[PDB]
């Protein structure tokens, strides 16, 4: 592994498609290596932007647009933040000669569940939920037919719970198909059953020069699709983290290319269950900012640069809380920070531009003695801050 | 504690006052809270200006340049990494109502070994060196006689051992004046009595609106101006660490204002001398980029916005060792990275632009079950990086 300095003739180029919070934290990791980072977002003063060397503001689902970009800097890789770009471009460049993190083929079949989940249950012949694929209404209504009741329809190409359904009664179809038709790309569904499992967990899986190693089980709180709470490690059985972790490494290996994956996974007793995997770090492992040695972040950064990982260092209970309040705003302030921050505990703050709604504008962190502990001294902490608008 | 955010018309401006390797850490950690970043010096494309908001180019030293980015930018903030700054200015500035951080005093005192020797033992009656100050060949003869052999002349106005001579006879005292007018404003000496410690550390010492806190002693070992590697925790007796937190308790406060200063002590078994103190992060303090959960600039950081530090977490055994390479170049790459990195191993790379002759382009930093283990973990490390250009 060869690094350049940034900004001089040799540097070594990373391109962010997509410039959130995550993005920024490997924007971070990336210069902290002197590796020159090239920020890109559809909108200007993203997170990850404000940290960049520079920037560019384009339509990421334009594929014309990405080629121009790339072809404008030529990067020697290509870090997708989040699903929703033109990824039939990045099979072209990558088909091309550009190294798209983990691999083009990883983006292409996650940013689509019928391609993700045949491979993990048909190919791979892994456990996840009942399902069925259905392209029309009649079909849907069939399809719940034959999933039954409760059960969660979901557009092939959504994300944040976006244009997806948690069904009951049949009441709701009307409104279910529509619903799904709306979000995504606005025509196909997934209908799964509902697991009944203890609880969710997000395997960080990192796919490296060394092969793969995992971090610890990372335990969360989701509500109304967005995540509220993370902690490490959650408790499970060895049996348990045993299957779990088989599961993420034969996900991993099957979507090819290093980086860190986020492996989410469902648990009922020592029985684990696929639900779904992100080629790149998760919301949820923003609890790895404090957790660990390395975060996430570090550990993507290190993977796809070709150098081994080693170990994962594990700091005790350790969560993170989100900061999503809900306004209307293009120059929010932060008060009572002094009352967030202390021993063991921290407060990240994003640099979004604006908020029209419901937003997460930073995060909190905390350890503890125990993972409750620290799940209520996180959550307090983010409780605490004022959001104004 | 209201913090607005960055780029928008509330924000929280710092202006960075040398954008060095230590100042590209602090501005990290400004970004991680939405902060935003003016960085300043007296080269483009420095490493602070890396991860900066915007960056400008001037005379830091030329009060009146000072004043006119002061007045163009309106930071809230101003942080100074080093002591060659316009000092006059920012007290006049501070008084105009601006935060100069720790305060314009403890930069004014600090920028010139006279202003800080006299007050520590002379006003404070801190244990230091006997010392003489001489701005003449022959009172600088003189003073040495005093003084006696060894010795050791140094410019007043200096840093990384720049112009300094240990002298142990009459035969050097030629060369050593004539090299002592080499380093600084090119003047004045200080002739200092040899002490001799056991081992020398820097206690970083965060003044914050909750109090005055200490991190973990760190030892360090200094060759030829630059300190090589760096440990933590060093041992010492109790009530050595008790002598050395009352003379930086002391000597913090008396120098005023929220920051992380790094004050340096010589430990001679249960006694302590002060020796010189930096009015923020100290390099040897790199050593917490690994070996605790807040490092050394994100205190900083979070003592001078006002925020209450509350603890310091400490991980154990842990070490940093330079990568001080000596070229001539404008196109510094590094290789072999892959066996730089791995567990309880890490690297960071400056982003320094150019180089000609030695200079600190990065450090290795690793963590162990002991401090011998982590240092030579660290020394290996920045050795297998194949520094070219
Ligand atoms: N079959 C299933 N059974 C039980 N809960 C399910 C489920 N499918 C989804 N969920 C719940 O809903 C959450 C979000 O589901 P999903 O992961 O499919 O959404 P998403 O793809 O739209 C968002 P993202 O890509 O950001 O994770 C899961 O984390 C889980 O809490
Ligand atoms: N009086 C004294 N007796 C014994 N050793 C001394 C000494 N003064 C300095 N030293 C040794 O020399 C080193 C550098 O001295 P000093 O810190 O004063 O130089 P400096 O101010 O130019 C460097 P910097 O500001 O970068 O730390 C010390 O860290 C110590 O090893
Ligand atoms: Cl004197
Ligand atoms: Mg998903
Ligand atoms: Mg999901
Ligand atoms: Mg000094
Ligand atoms: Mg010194
Ligand atoms: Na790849
Ligand atoms: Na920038
Ligand atoms: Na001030």
């Amino acid at each position: 592994t060869l690094l350049g300095t940034a900004l001089r003739p040799a540097a070594t180029r990373v391109m962010l498609l997509g410039s959130g919070e995550l993005g920024k934290e490997v924007a971070i990791e990336c210069q902290r290596l002197g590796v020159e980072v090239i920020a890109v977002d559809r909108y200007a003063d993203a997170p990850a932007m404000h940290v960049a060397h520079r920037s560019h503001v384009i339509n990421m689902l334009d594929g014309d647009a990405l080629r121009r970009v790339v072809e404008l800097e030529k990067p020697h890789y290509i870090v997708p933040e989040i699903e929703a770009i033109a990824t039939d471009m990045l099979i072209q460049l990558e088909e091309e000669g550009l190294n798209v993190v983990p691999c083009a083929r990883a983006t292409k079949l996650t940013m689509n569940r019928e391609g993700i989940r045949r491979l993990a249950a048909e190919e791979l012949q892994l456990p996840t939920s009942t399902y069925r694929f259905a392209d029309s209404e009649s079909l849907f209504r069939e399809a719940v037919a034959d999933i039954g009741y409760p059960c969660i329809v979901k557009p092939v190409m959504s994300s944040s719970g976006k244009g997806q359904t948690f069904i009951r009664s049949a009441e709701q179809l009307a409104q279910a198909w529509k619903y799904a038709q709306q979000g995504g790309r606005a025509g196909r569904v997934i209908v799964e059953g509902v697991v009944k499992f203890d609880f969710e967990i997000t395997l960080l899986t990192v796919s490296a020069v060394d092969g793969v190693h995992f971090c610890a089980p990372v335990g969360h709180r989701q509500e109304d699709g967005d995540y509220r709470e993370s902690w490490q490690p959650q408790q499970m059985s060895p049996l348990a983290l045993e299957r779990a972790q088989e599961i993420a490494r034969k996900v991993v290996l099957a979507l090819g290319g290093y980086g860190l994956f986020g492996v989410e996974l469902f648990v009922c007793g020592d029985e684990v269950i696929f639900s779904e995997v992100s080629p790149r770090p998760h919301d949820t492992g923003m609890v790895t900012l404090i957790s660990q040695d390395l975060s996430e972040f570090a550990l993507h950064v290190r993977a796809f640069l070709g150098l081994p990982v080693g170990g994962i260092r594990q700091y005790g209970p350790a969560a993170s809380a989100v900061i999503l309040p809900q306004l209307t705003s293009q120059n929010v302030t932060f008060d009572n920070v002094q009352n967030a921050v202390g021993a063991d505990l921290q407060i990240r703050l994003f640099g979004k531009p604006e908020i029209d709604g419901s937003r997460r504008l930073g995060v909190a962190l905390a350890t503890a003695e125990s993972v409750v502990d620290a799940i209520e001294r996180a959550k307090h902490a983010a409780g605490q801050v004022k959001v104004q608008g």
